[PDB]
């Protein structure tokens, strides 16, 4: 049967035409006589892909030259050690904005490597807000300060950010990566997985200012060090190669929709059609997150009829809407609305919750 | 080339015709789930029951004992350098290491930062072409465990036969030879090795390992490299890198439809056997100083008497559609690499290629 309407919040739905790109290359890749899936990554083939690659992703987010770029694996999780094991002595102090639960995944990571602070936590009203940045009380001398720039679970995006008193700025955007413009010299580094908006699990990819690379903990593996990586451009060991494939394709379909001011009007109208069918629909569905700060990437509700919710998904999906079950701890709903989500499926969604509500009335 | 090439490279690798158009027919729309593996949730129905085949392939494959776990992984054999002494030693616990080449090198650099290493034996001296009678070796009365490649990728040298650790387990990196023939598995603790050669691509590692050395990590390990971690969420912690495991999936159910790890050894010895009496019987034009007994079926490395000559015999095999052939800087000479998938046919093109090479350089 036909292709779903796909919420699921990572891995998560890809823009099909790159699907057909891909299909079309895979068992030949540009008469180079074999699939990307078997090029070595020493060979020129793929020198070219990952080099494209790195080259319009610099253009998509205007990365400049006193930035590094580089394409790993192990999952964001890695960056939790590898960023203070990278970044910190043992006995510095980093502060962290604890915005929801990919934060504090964050803190307890760190906590092995150096000391964190927990400048400001989220946590006592449900990680619905995003603190007023002038009243933090920030470390004199923090080494960085850490945010989760879009928390996955609990809707809750950065839309301005804040400026460290001491150090420098590390976001992690894994579930906002390349669904706007950011201003990429207010940061010491961006790091997300790609299995959000730009490619498939198992790339990883660290933005990381140059002046700020070297000098890692003795203890660091050589997989985590980052001035080993840069150095040998992301190629110190075999890199995923597919995957990095996989994200030049969605980067450059990214160019081609006109670049991330494109992409961003695409993600608002969007979102702003479920939350107004949020809004509208009298307290039937309710998200809990501050309007100010409510994520254009992740979009969690709840019904008031709490008894309802098993049937709201399990309907949905008999029309193609999958995985839009919540997280166990609020129970209801999730819909993950990433950048290759279509505009259609939205709509479906918003005319499935109008139609529910009535008949539920 | 319009026409897949003949392709000797050493990892990533050629992989099997038919799991490439496999993957090609499913990629939009797997079996009607309505979307590709790529974009499957990790925790979904659809995904589970690809990882779970997977496991359970591999288990027959390889014969895995109930009593070990299989994890699969990111980060590369290169990870588990670090990996393996985080969680299988304290700071001051040793390790033994057999260094028939310079992976098993890297992996004693790598384990000094977190305990203690013992080179018991280098191939170093007379350029890795021998591994060491067993018995001989000095093990050092408390190591933890005893470290060996199995397959020795750049340097040709491949074990047959295994050591018997005195103290501890035996941990073998088997990166470029992993099910390419049936292993024992009981004899070891820890077997691990990338996809990319003979099993997948690159982007997954494979790591078995005895499930009574599971915990206990040291307390700077990171969450991603402890195999506890690993094991008691069945390789689903984090986000695993699930198209990958996907493509090891097809590549084990296509090994066990050829019969088999007996028969894949067979096939393997019968191609390798090709190259290296078409060497042996050049009269010393074509030369592999891997010493006869360990000669790798994986990775056949040779050199010509006359070395002004090997560029030109690596361009005109590339022409020939025979890629990937250049050896390492250190020798200069050819490699070439012939994997499970390397088709008969590719290892026949290139020993008639050095025939008449041959014949025209003589
Ligand atoms: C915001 C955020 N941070 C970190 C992670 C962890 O990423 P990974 O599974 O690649 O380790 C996720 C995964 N959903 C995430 O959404
Ligand atoms: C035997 C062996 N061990 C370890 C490695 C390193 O593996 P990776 O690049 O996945 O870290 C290689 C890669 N050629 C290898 O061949
Ligand atoms: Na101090």
């Amino acid at each position: 049967n036909a292709r779903v309407f796909n919420f699921a919040a990572g891995p998560a739905t890809l823009p099909e035409n790159v699907l057909l790109k891909a299909q079309a290359d895979l068992y030949n890749w540009r008469g180079s006589g074999m699939s990307v899936m078997e090029m070595s990554h020493r060979g020129k083939e793929f020198l070219s892909i990952i080099q494209k690659a790195e080259s319009d992703l610099r253009q998509l987010l205007e990365i400049p030259q006193e930035y590094s770029v580089l394409f790993l694996q192990g999952g964001a999780t890695t960056q939790f050690a590898a960023l203070p094991l990278n970044l910190c002595k043992s006995d510095d102090t980093v502060d962290f904005v604890v915005t929801g639960s990919w934060g504090d995944k964050a803190v307890k990571e760190a906590k092995k490597y150096c000391k964190t602070n927990v400048i400001w936590s989220g946590k006592s009203e449900k990680y619905t807000k995003v603190p007023s940045f002038e009243e933090l009380e920030q470390t004199p001398d923090a080494k960085y300060l850490h945010i989760c720039a879009n928390e996955t679970i609990h809707g809750v995006e950065f839309k301005d950010y804040p400026v460290p008193k001491n150090g420098f700025l590390v976001a992690d955007m894994s579930s906002n990566f390349c669904s706007k413009p950011v201003d990429v010299s207010k940061f010491g580094v961006i790091y997300g997985g790609a299995q959000k908006n730009v490619g498939p699990s198992g790339v990883t990819i660290v933005i990381i200012r140059k002046d700020l690379i070297g000098n890692a903990q003795d203890i660091t593996p050589v997989m985590l060090d980052y001035k080993i990586h840069d150095e040998n451009s992301s190629l110190y060991n075999t890199p995923p190669c597919f995957g990095i494939y996989m994200c030049g394709l969605v980067f450059e379909d990214l160019l081609e929709q006109g670049g991330l001011k494109e992409v961003e009007k695409k993600n608002q109208r969007k979102a702003d059609l479920l939350y107004n069918a949020i809004e509208e629909s009298n307290g039937f569905f309710r998200c809990p997150v501050e309007k100010s700060v409510r994520s254009l990437m992740n979009v969690p509700f709840t019904l008031e009829k709490s008894e309802l919710e098993a049937e709201f998904i399990k309907e949905a999906a008999k029309e193609k809407m999958v995985q839009l079950k919540g997280h166990r701890s609020v129970g209801g709903m999730r819909a993950s609305i990433y950048n290759a989500m279509p505009l259609a499926g939205v709509e479906k969604l918003v005319a499935f919750m109008k139609d529910f509500q009535a008949k539920h009335a």
